[PDB]
């Protein structure tokens, strides 16, 4: 249903049994499938596209000729009922395309809360993307991509499937990323190699100089040292019962499946 | 004329003259210019702009925000009716341009059958795509670019005028073309480099054991020998004989005008 | 107003307030806001979306799904009443995005007249771009970024907040810009170099030999020489009162911010 106080613009198709919440604005031109719900505020500039099973939460802001809900690229995908979640107070922009999961990937995309989606972004079936997250024009994901709170991904940049960006990372522009990035990490080129820890957007982010320490002990430990990663995630647990922005990386590593960049 | 039993959209705009064959869909927004020919079960899902002198074939699914048939990019170009081929069971995702021919290159872009053109994708004018390629989202064709029979060109990868990419060629994501690829090899980087055969997808395909290693003898024949193309090309030709994957290699090089990558 | 010879398509939105130039072409689903001026002859095919404060001069042609003055993606702004100028006989081809200008950066965003912005170019807030340039398919500025007269961008390629690309400059395809590029020259990579003059740029420009000779000569001192920029400054300076092409470059380092690309 279509709440009272939601503005439909007399060209938009809103099919029926889409759900559209209180003050919504559906622009000119836009299609609302049957099975897309609107949260309250959230307004399609016009142009927009959204179908499938797809949950859009509040506030949010989605800009002309973006495509959401719509049918994956994976050719193993065969037209079954997948589904996008995409939460609160996003920045949704021209061009986006974010696709419903498949069956075999978990069947469903996720977006969280406060992202910024630019020009042509792709969040491509059963991505996961967290909170306050940028990817820049053209940054494109792969199937099955996760990319963690906060983490920054840059212009003309691709995730490959599978992959783990971690929080708070910075992913240059015009990379290639083969392989997962641990937290807190600054990443650059094709393939993507690691460059240190993001310390200015933790800096920002309200981060104490001793977390950031911490933080970059722990780099160190898993790039300087020279050891494996068995034998020093052992030690950035020690590390992480002191300073607990550290536990980032060991639940970091726990899905890590692709190895880290190096 | 648009047959009885094809759906138009109240609000798409067919222009008079324009052929729209049985049992095909055209969506909410869609334009549809005189000179169109679109095949029977072809859909276009909404938003789509299909001009100039262009023929659809059968089964197509061309998404929105997709612009067929446009004026190319070419500044030589000074709007003489030229054309579009485009065959059967194609998947053109959004926003993927492809863009008409210039009387200077021969008057025609092609494109074959069971293709899959992902999200911005571009087919410049004069291009020539075969049957059951992949070109992944961002991918960029200059003009005249052929793509052979079941060739994938990455994420984000950009292909010289002139070039051709060989038939079963994987060319890999955020790369740069400049010349021209052999059938079977894979070739990455910018500029791209040849970094050997594409066995696993000649195993997929059917290629028999014996196949697969001629195929690798002529790989080595071409880069590990030393020896320079015109001495290879007479024993590519007897190895052909023996094994007729091989004359694909031959056939290519009678078409290769920008020399091959190294 | 809009003028009595224009055409406005029964389904476009153009909103009162917008002014509509004599014989002026506004296609089938395009949207006009109410503080835009569209001059004498330019035509919007369709799908297009014209809004925020901007000024669009005469015989432009603006292809669908392009996006003319919208909000910029700067987190800073707040949604200011910032501008976008747009000279004459511009091709502006599909998905183009422009964007108005911040109030920190100066409030407008510039395009000049005679440009070719190919598929998917960005222009951010509070760029200025020149006449006769090219932006290549996904070519892609950053915010406060100068593309000077003549300058071509290659496809695929990024340039870097603040950057001047300077004049008659050609920066190749798949390239990533992070400083300053000097007028007349060639550069390529990521981050990108210089590879010496756009000589043939020059001699189609009508250049004349002793003016290109004269322009090589201050690339040398600039990279060459060895010296440092302040020594060699007035060395151009001198060269430049014999022949005038060279003051492009005294020109050009006065503005230059981000140092010289190396
Ligand atoms: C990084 C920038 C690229 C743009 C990213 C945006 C694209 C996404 O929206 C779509 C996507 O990522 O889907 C893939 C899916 O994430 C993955 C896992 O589920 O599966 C697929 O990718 P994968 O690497 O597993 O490719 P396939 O194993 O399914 O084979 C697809 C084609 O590649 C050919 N191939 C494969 C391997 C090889 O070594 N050589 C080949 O030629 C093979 O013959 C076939 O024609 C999926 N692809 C296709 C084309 O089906
Ligand atoms: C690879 C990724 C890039 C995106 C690909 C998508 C673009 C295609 O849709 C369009 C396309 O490829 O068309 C070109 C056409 O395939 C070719 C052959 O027919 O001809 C043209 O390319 P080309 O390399 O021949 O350029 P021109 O010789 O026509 O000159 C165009 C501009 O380049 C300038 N130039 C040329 C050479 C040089 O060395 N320096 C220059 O500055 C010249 O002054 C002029 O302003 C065409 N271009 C233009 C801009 O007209
Ligand atoms: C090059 C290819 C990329 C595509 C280009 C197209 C994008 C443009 O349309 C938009 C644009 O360029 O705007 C930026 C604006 O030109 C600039 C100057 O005015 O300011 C901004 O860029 P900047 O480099 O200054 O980033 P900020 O300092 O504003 O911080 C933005 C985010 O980066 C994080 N950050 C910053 C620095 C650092 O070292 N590590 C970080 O994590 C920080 O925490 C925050 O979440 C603006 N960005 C944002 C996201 O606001």
């Amino acid at each position: 249903m279509i709440d009272k106080s939601a503005f439909v613009h007399p060209t938009a198709i809103v099919e029926e049994g889409a759900s559209i919440g209180a003050n919504a604005h559906i622009g000119p031109f836009c299609i609302v499938g049957p099975h897309v719900e609107i949260g309250e505020g959230t307004v399609l500039k016009s142009h927009v596209v959204v179908n499938g099973h797809t949950k859009i939460g509040r506030d949010n802001e989605i800009y002309q000729f973006a495509s959401i809900g719509e049918v994956n690229q994976d050719l193993k995908y065969a037209g079954e009922p997948t589904r996008v979640e995409i939460g609160d107070r996003n920045r949704i922009r021209e061009s986006v395309t974010i696709h419903r999961g498949t069956v075999q990937g978990g069947g469903l995309t996720k977006v969280g809360s406060d992202n910024l989606l630019m020009i042509n972004a792709h969040i491509a079936h059963d991505c996961t993307v967290g909170n306050r997250c940028i990817l820049a024009n053209n940054a494109t994901l792969a199937g099955h991509v996760s990319v963690d709170d906060f983490a920054i991904i840059g212009g003309m940049t691709a995730v490959h499937q599978f992959c783990i960006i971690g929080a708070h990372v910075m992913v240059g522009g015009c990379s290639g990323v083969a392989q997962d990035v641990p937290p807190y990490v600054i990443a650059q080129g094709n393939h993507a190699t690691p460059f240190g820890v993001n310390i200015e957007g933790l800096k920002r982010r309200g981060f104490s100089r001793e977390a950031i320490t911490a933080i970059r002990n722990a780099y160190k430990l898993i790039y300087r040292s020279g050891k494996t990663l068995d034998e020093v995630k052992p030690e950035i647990a020690e590390l992480a019962e002191t300073y607990p922005e550290v536990k980032a990386f060991t639940d970091f590593f726990a899905r890590s499946t692709r190895g880290l960049i190096r």
